[PDB]
């Protein structure tokens, strides 16, 4: 599986962890320049395989397009109590401040939508922003967002694209952790293409 020349392996064991996760799908974060689509990042979604399929039986038989059209499907995916991983490969370079700043806005927007941007979430999110501000994210850099459970989140970064031995940072706040997963798989996702690919992967896995 490749996205803009970037290979996504069929399985990944997250940094510092023991359980192997399987590729559900991959897409891109695109932006527009005068209607021209520009790829900024490649995004791959991984989860416990036979396991998550056991939380998605109601979707068996549905085509990828049928799943794309049901927000309840992605809600099920987001809420499923299994390990998940998002692997990001940077295509166009970001300063750490830029990537963290963009990510902060998407998360703040989601938390506001839920009326959950209180002091605890604001402080947790600021720690996540500051984490990225200390990083540089040139082309080829990778980010691993690992949710061992829906309420927890571990982050690691690698400039050269290699798999870190261990996770570097943790988001302890459950609402911030959930909101970040929504950046990728929520209704207001930064990557409809990733969602479409995940729907295709899950449709195939179920049948």
């Amino acid at each position: 599986v490749t996205v803009d020349g970037i290979e996504f392996p069929p399985t990944i064991t997250p940094p510092g962890s023991s359980k192997s996760l399987t590729l559900l799908g991959a897409g891109v974060r695109g932006v527009e320049i005068e209607t021209i689509q520009i790829k900024m990042t490649a995004i791959g979604v991984y989860a416990e395989p036979e396991v998550i399929a056991s939380h998605l039986q109601k979707w068996k038989g549905k085509s990828a397009s049928e799943l794309v059209e049901d927000d309840g499907f992605f809600k099920d995916l987001v809420q499923a109590p299994v390990e998940k991983l998002v692997k990001i490969t940077i295509i166009k370079g970001f300063k750490g401040s830029q990537y963290g700043g963009a990510l902060e806005e998407s998360i703040r927007d989601r938390l506001a939508a839920l009326d959950k941007y209180s002091e605890a979430e604001e402080e947790s999110l600021e720690e996540l922003r500051e984490f990225f501000q200390t990083k540089s994210l040139p082309k080829g850099s990778v980010i691993f967002f690992h949710w061992p459970s829906p309420s927890t989140l571990q982050i690691s970064v690698s400039t050269d694209g290699s798999l870190p031995e261990e996770a570097e940072a943790t988001v302890e706040n459950a609402n911030v952790a959930a909101a970040l997963l929504d950046v990728f798989l929520g209704e207001n996702s930064v990557s409809p293409s990733t969602k479409a690919s995940v729907a295709e992967g899950i449709s195939a896995l179920l049948m």
